[PDB]
């Protein structure tokens, strides 16, 4: 048994529950999401092997034209836990409790084995995005008074959202070894508060593990928004963002292999 989704034959929108308990409570939840291409040809498509464990995604797509140039990148097909806010999608099989407030939340460890192969030098990274809202279980998008997070781990010719605010260091553990890793700190408005942390030194495949309140206590201390406690932490998405509008060919095969969320007994916000 695999689970195979497919962009273009399955509508422009494919996705789909893992759900292996068939409890009817997914433990993740699977998107081509290819949100800002307007028209290609080509394919892309993603399979879950439900007794190995392993998401594959591939990607050929050819004379792409976008909705929105400005809003730069082409899509970020991605798997995610919690509540994804753009959508009816949701997966809360798991150990820790999202949606929840980050003033009540616990810390984690989050831990992805994955490799990137990007082809033709096409601008992408490899990240990690949570939305905060003030509604735990929304379903039709962000305001201008929420936020969004993202954690590059890899990435090739993109740039963050925005404007550089500093660099920060961050104990990480990269193929088993712990480091002290430098991220630079991105903050945009785009609609809503942007915060992206881009790691200097890019790391292609292996697996890697963050500890989740060094970035959420980052973003939440740069913050602009009010009453910046209020705000659920949505979800944990974890995906490629690609393409920019120089880039009309994408062709892009990656895999996961492992996700982990790992409870610490220390608040998310530090
Ligand atoms: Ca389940
Ligand atoms: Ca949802």
């Amino acid at each position: 048994k695999v689970l195979k989704i497919r962009y273009p034959d399955d509508g422009e929108w494919p996705g789909a529950p893992i759900d292996k308990d068939g409890d009817g409570n997914p433990e993740f939840y699977i998107e081509i999401n290819l949100w800002n291409i307007l028209n290609a040809t080509g394919f892309a498509e993603m399979t879950y092997n439900l007794t190995s464990g392993v998401l594959h995604y591939v990607q050929q797509l050819d004379n792409i034209v976008l909705r929105d140039r400005s809003n730069w990148v082409h899509g970020y097909p991605e798997i995610f836990y919690g509540n994804k806010p753009w959508n009816a999608n949701y997966a809360t099989d798991g150990p820790i409790p999202l949606p929840s407030k980050v003033s009540n939340l616990t810390d984690f460890y989050l831990t992805i084995s994955y490799k990137l192969e990007p082809k033709n030098g096409l601008p992408i990274n490899f990240a990690i995005e949570s939305w905060l809202t003030r509604e735990a279980w929304r379903t039709t998008g962000i305001n201008s008074d929420e936020q969004e997070v993202m954690i590059w781990i890899y990435y090739d010719g993109l740039q963050p959202a925005g404007s550089k605010v500093k660099e920060i260091v961050v104990p990480i553990i990269v193929n088993g070894t712990p480091v002290n890793a430098t991220f630079e700190v991105w903050k945009a408005n785009i609609g809503w508060e942007y915060v992206a942390f881009r790691i200097k030194t890019p790391i292609k495949e292996g697996t890697v593990t963050i500890p989740y309140g060094a970035f959420i206590s980052v973003a939440a201390n740069i913050s602009s928004l009010p009453n910046y406690t209020e705000l659920y932490l949505e979800d944990v998405e974890i995906g490629t963002e690609f393409g920019t509008p120089s880039t009309t060919s994408a062709h892009l095969e990656w895999w996961i292999t492992n996700i982990t969320l790992t409870p610490l007994d220390r608040p998310l916000i530090s």
